[PDB]
């Protein structure tokens, strides 16, 4: 198979479907996302709602219009954990947002198109990272 698009799907589907709500590996890396990604979505609590309600999400149609989206910010060239688990975070907050707008349908199709962009645009960095390992090890 591929067990670095395997691990990722389930930790970031976990996570996001923890906000309308294995290895260990993958539980460690969940354990770290919700810890950091709990804190990215309070200090960013006002940003975060101010761009939510610019990109205006009411339906399924909007949330397919997110990967593109994903795929510009990647177009910077920054690459590290940072950047990737706030990317993961606004998801996260944004899956919120289907869960109180009655839209929760549409958050497992979100946490597969993170992954499909995360996977695709960094495999290679992810993987010299060791991955989800790397991500434990640096947020610790
Ligand atoms: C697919 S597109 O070309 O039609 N639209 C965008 O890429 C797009 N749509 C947005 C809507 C809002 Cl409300 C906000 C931003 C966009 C974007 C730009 C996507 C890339 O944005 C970034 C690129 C790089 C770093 C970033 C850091 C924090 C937030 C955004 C970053
Ligand atoms: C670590 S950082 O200092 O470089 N900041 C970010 O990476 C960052 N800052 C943000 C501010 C807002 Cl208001 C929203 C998002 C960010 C981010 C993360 C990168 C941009 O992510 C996105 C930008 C636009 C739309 C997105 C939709 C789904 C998931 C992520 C999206
Ligand atoms: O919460 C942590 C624990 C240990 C090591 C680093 C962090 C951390 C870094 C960040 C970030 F803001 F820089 C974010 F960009 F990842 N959030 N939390």
């Amino acid at each position: 198979g591929d067990e670095l698009y395997r691990q990722s799907l389930e930790i970031i589907s976990r996570y996001l479907r923890e906000q309308a709500t294995a290895g260990a590996t993958s539980r460690k890396a969940l354990e770290t996302l919700r810890r950091v990604g709990d804190g990215v979505q309070r200090n960013h609590e006002t940003a975060f709602q101010g761009m939510l309600r610019k990109l205006d999400i009411a339906n399924e149609d909007d949330v397919k219009s997110l990967s593109r989206v994903m795929i510009h910010v990647f177009s910077d060239g920054v690459t590290n954990w940072g950047r990737i688990v706030t990317l993961i975070s606004f998801g996260a907050f944004v899956a919120k947002h289907l869960k109180t707008i009655n839209q929760e349908s549409c958050i497992a199709p979100l946490a597969e198109s993170i992954t499909d962009v995360l996977v695709r645009t960094k495999r290679d960095w992810l993987v010299a990272q060791r991955g989800w390992d790397g991500f434990v090890e640096f947020f610790h």
